[PDB]
């Protein structure tokens, strides 16, 4: 099998694509009503094609397609941040200061119930804690430490094996934990209450009625014959704006025999409206009439916004469906009001109303690229507490610069913005390349330490990583009386799995993982940076 | 200054991303009527960010994107190529095998004139041609000729210099060629001519009127109250047919006053028929009428779909537009039909006709990971000729997975399919982030070579670049009576220049770049082949 060993490790763009694709084939399986998932699918054969032969870590793909990740989480969750930290913002900072404290004294009891040596300990906390600084950070505290230059070697050799030991359980039974059996044990199913969650605060709207533009020519013998534009739109109720004779929006033409009336608005107003003058509808060939997305100015007239039904210009929300003429006043500034109409009435109510929205399929590339590269800047920054060195790192500055680029394009509206198809596939292949890399670069050595060490560390990591999860559930949800989904974002935040995180959301959907990733984010900072101070304190206590 | 070049090689993601950000916005720059291009751009702002200081070459993450890149061709060229090879590939590979010859005998005659080394010969060669592989050739060809060791080792040094120095020339001075001059000199507009080439083909449909379905609400007095609805829907006229009261589609039940009467098909016709009837439009709330896509099977029956519309479904194109019956017979196996109507009605001719047909929004991880995998493992694949290494390479080895990959699924259209969009995001971020790369890799080696060689080596470069196509475009066009669209894309594929890809696509449009593509793709693998083999046979030729 050397032959095929030398090959995967000679190309690793082959490895990496290959456990990438029989990865998802393998989460795809559905085995009664529980589904493996993309993420475990990887894991499960990366760590199978890994034992063939010795894989190098790679940090040159994985950390980065990590970092884009990370800014695709940031960049969807940004619009709904403020609005979810309003309502639950504090809750969750109150949850991830218990998960981490109640993780702290368990694992203290353990190791010290146990004798568990230092190295050992930080093994355990790095692996089923699911933070990998902690091996970095206690590599430092051990070498400051004052112990005798074999035993520091021997904890330095300890460290990794017991991270990639109990790392493989860390990721997947937690993961089923708070996926699975969570969802049972709370009495809510996951979907249902996500959604009735979003659907308390103003994320899901109901579909709308799009109001259009019908090309309804006019017969012979109409009552609409010798009538002017303005009159006839005038004699319209609410909702049907006559957009112009013939692929003219002046006011003062009459309504001749064999002219086009184009009708502007709802769907059901218009049929009562051709119910009333039996007119008949013609797919009209014109590109004069257009709906346009303007975004009104800091001093918008509500003049002007009253007065658009007057020029013949139907106005609309960003939805679709027409707004009362009451809401004219209410809405607002920084508000994307809908044009719809002829182009030259159109495009003089928008120059007085703001400026144009950009579409949703251009993709910003100078966005994205300075958004990637702010995070990286941002993940250089670090300091010392206590001689431990911290940092944002890759995940924390990416959450952080995805939040603030996205608020600010939602604030400002003119500029375009990336596509969140675009952003839905970083976030699935940039977390599964991740999780593929560190499963080939860890096979070889859970299974060796599988013999060695293979049941006490195993079983130990496996109480650490689910113990806390269990108690602080049961402190939020039977004494802080949480909302579900609530509870399940703060603790995948404080334990800082994001692996937990595409899983999630793919079962909650597209209408709440905004709410989730909220949720998550706030946690995940504070965790990150408590489980990487977690480790070198550990080790001080214990030796 | 020590401090920012220190902190742009550390970080390589920063310096990336942010020559990718700025040349973007150096790009968008538009002088009268010519624009940089992003390509440009980007290779202008990196030379400038590279002079900071000195940054190694990465081939980890440039390879990798040059590989997604190509794949996107590939794969967005895959179901128009057989059809464009079939009216234009003998031309191309003729076209093809001149520009090779002619850039051969120019090459040989510069430099037997100017008595150019051996070493100079060959970097000058992979500068101006655009070869990269060629450099890696020559050094192997240096090292078997058997010369003074001093000698080979100054061949061998001249050799990266004389490339990095010719190659900022070769692709912007050919590209500025080929996409700007040219087309003034073929007294076409590049827009104009490919979307007139592509309209010469079956690549661009009108817009057509889609059929879908009215909830009109049925009136007392109506004169179809009493009436069946299969009698009302045999009544009616072709494009027209009734799917059925509330949300029935029995064909039996009789149309009493306060029923829902849907009605699907063309809008001219069913304004026509509303006109008739006096019918009120009412946007009816119902989930349970559909339009479903079914691919039909190897052996489907006439008879059904001749009956789809007595069953109570309007069958349509997979454009949307209604289809006449006669075509019915003509078609087939593997066409996509429409199928328009109740759930339950639509959900049984699709059973009898073939099977549904996967949407475009969704991606499909796996197909994705076995294209890249499949990529990499047939870049892999090489043969040795004359003593001389040649392999696939990832540009023809990518650019053949992409086209088999996207063949098969536009075969068997039941599988899922990588969208539009990502693979378009994939074709423009690929080749600039590799571009950039080599850009910041060889900025200061660029402006050393000014001083020494500065102005021979450079003019003459210049000359083997230009002169070849010059010569072929006279003898395509003036001789061979080609097209325009197909000259500009057989010369591109030819010089294997893929950065005038991306440019000259996005000038033409997304309407005609398969075409072009299509185009370069037979050429670019002879061009890849036969400039792989120029350096050696230059080499040995000339010392």
């Amino acid at each position: 099998m050397n032959a095929i060993g030398n090959f995967l490790v000679g190309t690793p763009v082959f490895t990496i694509f290959i456990a990438l694709a029989l990865g998802y084939l393998l989460g795809k399986l559905k085995i009664g009503s529980f589904t493996l998932g993309a993420t475990v699918g990887v894991l499960i054969v990366a760590l199978l094609i890994g034992q063939l032969g010795v894989f190098p870590r790679d940090t040159c793909l994985g950390d980065i397609f990590f970092d884009f990740f990370m800014f695709a989480i940031g960049y969807r969750v940004g619009p709904s941040f403020i609005s979810s930290m309003k309502k639950f913002g504090a809750k969750i900072v109150y949850a991830t200061l218990i998960f981490l404290v109640s993780a702290f004294i368990v694992a203290y009891a353990a190791f010290k119930m146990f004798h568990i040596g230092p190295g050992i300990a930080a093994g355990i906390i790095a692996g089923g804690l699911t933070q990998s600084a902690v091996i970095g950070s206690s590599l430092e505290t051990i070498s400051k430490l004052p112990i005798s230059d074999h035993l520091k070697t021997l904890y330095s050799n300890q460290i990794p094996i017991v991270y990639t030991l109990t790392y493989v359980f860390g990721t997947i039974g937690v993961l089923i934990f708070l996926r699975d059996i969570m969802p049972k044990l709370m009495h809510i199913d996951l979907k249902k209450q996500a959604v009735k969650t979003a659907k308390e605060l103003d994320m899901i709207p109901v579909p709308v009625i799009v109001a259009s533009t019908h090309f309804y020519t006019i017969n012979d013998g109409s009552s609409l014959i010798g009538q002017t534009l303005g009159t006839v739109n005038t004699k319209f109720a609410k909702g049907l704006v006559a957009a112009g004779l013939n692929d003219s929006a002046d006011m003062a033409s009459v309504i001749n025999a064999g002219d086009v009336l184009a009708i502007s608005g709802g769907i059901d107003e218009i049929g009562r409206a051709v119910q009333e003058f039996n007119l008949l509808e013609v797919t009209g060939k014109t590109k004069a009439y257009v709906s346009k997305q303007v975004v009104l100015k800091k001093n918008f007239s509500a003049d002007v916004l009253k007065n658009a039904q007057d020029k013949g210009v139907l106005v609309a929300t960003l939805a679709g469906d027409v707004m009362d003429p009451a809401q004219f006043s209410t809405l607002k500034p920084a508000e994307s009001v809908t044009l719809v109409g002829q182009k030259d009435a159109v495009s003089e109510v928008q120059s007085q109303l703001g400026r144009l929205r950009a579409a949703e399929n251009i993709i910003n590339y100078s966005w994205f690229a300075l958004g990637i590269a702010l995070s990286a800047a941002l993940g250089i920054v670090g300091t010392k507490v206590s001689g431990v060195p911290i940092a944002l790192g890759g995940g924390t500055a990416s959450l952080i610069v995805g939040l603030v680029q996205s608020i600010y394009r939602d604030k400002h509206a003119h500029m375009d913005t990336i596509p969140d198809s675009l952003l839905e596939f970083f976030q699935s292949i940039g977390l599964n390349l991740f999780i593929a890399t560190v499963g080939l670069s860890a096979a070889k050595t859970f299974i060796s330490a599988i013999q060695s060490m293979g049941i006490s560390v195993l079983l130990i990591g496996a109480v650490i990583s689910i113990l806390p999860h269990i108690i602080t559930f049961v402190i939020a949800y039977y004494l802080m009386k949480m909302e579900p989904i609530s509870i399940i974002g703060a603790q995948t935040g404080a334990d800082t799995l994001s692996a937990a995180l595409n899983d999630v959301s793919e079962r909650v959907g597209s209408d709440a993982s905004p709410f989730f990733a909220a949720a998550v984010a706030p946690a995940y900072a504070i965790g990150n940076i408590f489980l990487t101070l977690m480790g070198p304190i550990f080790i001080v206590l214990l030796s």
